[PDB]
DNA sequence: CAATCGTGGGAGACCTTTGGTCTCCCTGCAGAT
DNA sequence: ATCTGCAGGGTCTGGTTTCCAGACC
DNA sequence: CACGATTG
């Protein structure tokens, strides 16, 4: 039936697929903030509950969550974003009654075939106009690679094929 | 009225304080689970919603809750767990009808004159004695400094002064 | 189970299959149009 | 506003502040 | 602070 994905990162997305086939991808909210005299871009809860509260995926839908894996030489403030991330989008989900599966990155990835990919984001974006037609549109900029995992994922989930 | 107090690490606690000067402090719900073929500690996303759930703060009250801050010198998991953490609780919070007001550990320390001591932790839990005397049983012990920290960001946010 | 200490660290899935192998982001910031 | 490239990084409060001291898990 | 470890 219904199945949600979740990018969980700053330029990720959720992607929602209805049991008639039809499909919606969002950009995940954030906010500017300030730290340390910088400005950084960090989820924005509000409105990410908001957005959770407003699908129809009705409760115990199965919301795909790509688990966060920060490379051993990715930096400690790469680690703490993915690590926050990854827990305001858990607990938004699980707060707003859908059943939360993490899957690994590699696992849909396999299932895809997008695998040791030279262009492995431009590849997704492919792949995922491909699953979902009417959002090629929405898929065209390089940005959007976000929308594809999401997408992806709750292709993966609902059990979709590349034809 | 009301006021919440929140230290979101693994060892840490929620703390509410009543209009009526009664006040309740629950450990952080923790669970084991398997990372790289080791076992860690993580907080538990569902009993966290549900506790959030049965408080009688009502909605709209304030949670103050710590900034993670870690030390440059901690290693990237130590930044991954407390960004999601702080994630997960911000995220329950928020989702949970309560307003969330960040605050640092150097702020509600200073305001208790907690500052620059050798015994930190035992110091947390003297001041919270005394600020809490009914909790006294509930702090003798070292590892209850998660609960010390807890409710003296509630009492901090509810104007508190000790004697 | 409650304290203490000391350094700061991947994690995941699937095969080659009880270990060996191999694969996967992202953040943050500085120039680039 | 999108892109690219590349290394991997503290952050915070506050001060009679315009950076920096001194503090924290 | 986490993460492992020891040590009661
Ligand atoms: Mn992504
Ligand atoms: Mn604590």
């Amino acid at each position: 039936g219904w199945v949600i994905g979740v990018d969980p990162d700053i330029g990720g997305a959720i992607a929602v697929l209805s049991p008639d086939g039809s499909s919606q991808v969002f950009d995940n909210p954030f906010v500017h903030i300030v730290v340390s005299e910088v400005i950084r871009k960090r989820l924005d809860t509000k409105s990410i509950i908001q957005l959770l509260r407003g699908l129809d995926a009705p409760p115990g839908t199965t919301a795909y969550i790509e688990k966060s894996s920060p490379f051993p030489t990715d930096g400690k403030q790469g680690w703490w974003s993915t690590g926050f991330s990854y827990g305001l989008w858990i607990a938004s989900l699980v707060a707003s009654g859908f059943s939360v599966v993490p899957i690994a990155s590699q696992t849909w990835k396999a299932y895809f075939g997008l695998m040791r990919s030279e262009t492995p984001k431009d590849d997704s974006r492919q792949a995922a106009s491909i699953l979902f037609p009417d959002k090629d549109q929405s898929l065209k900029l390089k940005k959007h690679h976000g929308r594809a995992e999401a997408l992806l994922l709750a292709a993966y989930g609902k059990g979709l094929v590349l034809p």
